[PDB]
């Protein structure tokens, strides 16, 4: 169940057009707003049966062509952000730099690659009447079409025998199943490097059904005057001119625009708090005092070495998981611009030769913040966000201990040959950056040099803003698909169940109508 070495296609193109086309606007069976890792899933898969328009800001992944290579990675966090470029950068209220999709295809296009699915236990966690088979046959749907099972990389391999001799067991082998122990897990690079993505299962919609509009920012969602019902969009086009389109009859508006868009497009169509509204002069049209809180970005924690000889670049395919922290590394090739939020800000050391970065994710995490308008009437002006690293004090627990297995891992047999001094300790291998350090001073590691994993979440809670079938509370034919959905990670790596969940909430949105 899993795809082959291809070339990404792009026959979906032959359907998605300029947001400047007027011809675009009128009546659809449903809008999805935002063509990304969930977007383009739930896009397709509505589109077996009815009408459907997918709106996305960002332009198709062909005008940037290192999105679609494992060696391009670095280039597009490097690229200046011009307002058109697939990466936008921003910085939390914490000052810790981060970046978001603006493309086709959303994060998937700019992201690592790593495959994985759900933890097995977090479907009875969440509460939610899962149809449990269904999600099992969604992810093949999708693994079918984009994953592969990786090569061998040296560097992998490496880190592979150092999570095990570590401790970090069983031996798992291959699998894409997050569960505690070490493995070679799934990617959405293939075997010739080529970046698979989300944009491409837009392939698996009807092209009589799916219409795509690309360079289209949704600015506000419509809603009827009565039985409250969202109606429509307003979008703009690249030009700055206006453009509407509505649902008909049983169908749907969806948002999929991200932890960050999704929380900024209800805000300014006045879904959120009634109090903060209002002192914006925003109208009020569902008050919910959830909408944008409750935004949760796991800490990344690393260190960096500068082995004596060089090693070869990989993408992450082998993992090491526990409960309470799930690591990786890869290596990399030195460079002199330094791909924004790699490291958590500007000022931070540039390599001179090869690197390998080794990394600790906290899971959760507990620590939570926000999201809020910056403008109250621009949607391409970012919202600000704070995350609150650190502020609730089992995540720094947790960054602790991966921090001291971390340690563990540079005492391995397996990591020996990459120290520049042939020394009992581990201040034998050189370091870019801070090395590791009792406790108190692994806490202070871990609150001065902590990173954004780019795995943030929330915004839009199921319980808090949603029901269990992803429906805005009080308001009809209004559902959110996306990562700001749930206020915890599924596993150490998400896009998986991302792109499931968008075909799976479309199979139930088809069911609930037949
Ligand atoms: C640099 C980076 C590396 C990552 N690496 C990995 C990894 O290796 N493995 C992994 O599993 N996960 C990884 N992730 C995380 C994972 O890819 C994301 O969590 C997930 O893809 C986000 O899903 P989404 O649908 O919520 O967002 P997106 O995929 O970003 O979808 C949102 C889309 O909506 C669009 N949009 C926003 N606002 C509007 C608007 N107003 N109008 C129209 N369109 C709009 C955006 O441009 C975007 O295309 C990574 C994340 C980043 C940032
Ligand atoms: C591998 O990638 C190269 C470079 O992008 C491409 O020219 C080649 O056709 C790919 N190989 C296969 C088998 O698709
Ligand atoms: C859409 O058309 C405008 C010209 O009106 C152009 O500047 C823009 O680049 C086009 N966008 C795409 C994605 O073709
Ligand atoms: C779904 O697949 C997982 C493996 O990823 C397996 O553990 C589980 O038993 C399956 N569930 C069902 C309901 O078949
Ligand atoms: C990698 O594992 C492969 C499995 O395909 C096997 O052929 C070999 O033992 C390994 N190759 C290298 C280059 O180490
Ligand atoms: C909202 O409008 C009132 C006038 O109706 C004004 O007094 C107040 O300052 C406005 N607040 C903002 C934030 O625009
Ligand atoms: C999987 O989730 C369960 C329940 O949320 C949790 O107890 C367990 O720690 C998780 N397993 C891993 C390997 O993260
Ligand atoms: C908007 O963003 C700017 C610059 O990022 C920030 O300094 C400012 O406080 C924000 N304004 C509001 C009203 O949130
Ligand atoms: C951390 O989060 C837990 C679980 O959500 C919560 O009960 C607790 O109040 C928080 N602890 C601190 C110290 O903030
Ligand atoms: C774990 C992580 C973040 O994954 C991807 C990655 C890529 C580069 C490329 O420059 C460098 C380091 C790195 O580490």
């Amino acid at each position: 169940h899993l795809a082959n070495t291809s070339a990404h296609d792009f026959s979906y193109l032959k359907f998605v057009y300029n947001a400047t086309d007027t011809s675009l606007e009128g009546s659809y069976d449903y809008i999805v707003i935002g063509g990304g890792t969930s977007g383009c899933p739930l896009a397709a898969t509505l589109s077996e049966k009815y009408k459907v328009l997918l709106l996305e800001r960002g332009t198709i992944a062909t005008e940037y062509p290192n999105t679609l290579t494992a060696d391009g990675f670095a280039y597009n966090l490097q690229q200046q952000d011009d307002g058109k470029t697939p990466v936008e950068r921003f910085v939390s209220e914490d000052g810790i730099d981060n970046v978001r999709a603006r493309i086709l295809g959303g994060t998937t296009i700019i992201n690592a690659g790593v495959y994985a699915r759900a933890n097995i236990s977090f479907y009875s966690q969440t509460g939610i009447e899962w149809d449990l088979d269904l999600v099992n046959k969604t992810y093949e749907w999708v693994e079918d079409a984009i994953v592969v099972k990786p090569n061998n990389q040296s560097w992998q391999s490496v880190i592979g025998e150092g999570f095990l001799e570590a401790g970090i067991l069983p031996d798992n082998g291959f699998s894409l199943d997050h569960e505690a122990g070490t493995r070679l897990t799934g990617s959405t690079f293939d075997n010739n490097g080529t970046r698979h993505a989300a944009d491409e299962l837009l392939n698996k919609g009807d092209p009589n059904n799916l219409l795509v509009a690309v360079q289209a920012s949704v600015e506000k969602i419509l809603f009827s005057s009565n039985n409250l019902s969202a109606i429509g969009v307003i979008y703009t086009d690249s030009d700055g001119n206006s453009h509407q389109a509505f649902v008909r009859g049983n169908g749907e508006v969806i948002v999929s625009a991200g932890t960050i868009g999704t929380p900024q497009l209800l805000l300014l169509s006045g879904v959120g708090p009634e109090s903060y509204l209002s002192s914006l002069n925003i109208t009020v049209v569902q008050p919910n005092p959830y909408v944008g809180q409750f935004v949760y970005d796991n800490p990344r924690n690393f260190i960096n070495i500068l082995p004596p000889n060089p090693i070869e670049a990989s993408v992450v395919t082998v993992l090491g998981i526990r409960s309470d922290y799930y690591q990786v590394s890869a290596s990399s090739l030195p460079f002199s611009t330094p791909p924004f939020s790699l490291f958590p800000t500007t000022s931070y050391p540039l390599p001179n030769s090869t690197f390998a970065h080794i990394v600790s994710q906290v899971p959760g995490p507990l620590s939570h913040g926000s999201v809020t308008l910056n403008s109250s009437s621009d949607v391409r002006i970012a919202p600000n966000i704070k995350f609150n690293y650190y502020s609730n004090s089992t995540d720094l627990a947790n960054c602790v201990s991966g921090m001291k297995k971390l340690g563990d891992l540079l005492r391995t047999k397996a990591l020996e040959p990459y120290k520049a001094r042939d020394v009992l300790g581990i201040d034998g291998f050189n370091y870019l950056g801070v090395p590791l350090p009792d406790d108190a001073s692994f806490e202070t590691f871990c609150l001065d040099n902590v990173a954004s994993y780019w795995h943030y979440h929330g915004g839009s809670l199921v319980g808090k803003v949603l029901d269990d079938s992803f429906r805005v509370m009080g308001i009809k034919a209004l559902r959110v698909v996306d990562a700001s959905t749930f206020p915890y990670e599924p596993n150490s790596h998400p896009q998986g169940f991302y792109l499931m969940l968008g075909r799976y909430v479309g199979l139930q949105i088809l069911q609930e109508r037949s």
